[PDB]
């Protein structure tokens, strides 16, 4: 697609050992993923890096509802995605939904 759907905040760990709750900007584009060390001056503004999100699955933590866990065959590695907010727990998953993929579909065999 290319142009925006949702975007918002999430928790995630990072520091300089990925260990620390961070907070960091997240804005979907289609089925892709971008995340910022900061806001952008606008959507011409390259994105930190970017998640392939393509017919991943997302599932909840039994401990932590809010904290999902993102599997898929187009995903780079394993992924966790926490949110601030209940109507955000669902509403990020359910908006990642909506988009279309893009890439071909695979032979499961």
């Amino acid at each position: 697609m290319g142009s925006v759907e949702y975007s918002g905040y999430l928790q995630k760990t990072g520091g300089k050992f990925y260990k620390k709750n961070q907070t960091r900007y997240f804005e979907l584009r289609g089925p892709m993923l971008c995340y910022w060390k900061r806001r952008p001056s606008g959507p011409h503004v390259s994105p930190t890096g970017t998640i392939d999100l393509t017919n991943a699955r997302f599932v909840e933590n039994p401990k932590d509802p809010r904290s999902w866990t993102i599997e898929g065959d187009h995903l780079s590695k394993t992924f966790t995605l926490t949110a601030d907010t209940e109507e955000q727990r669902e509403a990020w998953v359910r908006e990642m939904s909506k988009v279309k993929p893009e890439n071909r579909e695979q032979l499961e065999h």
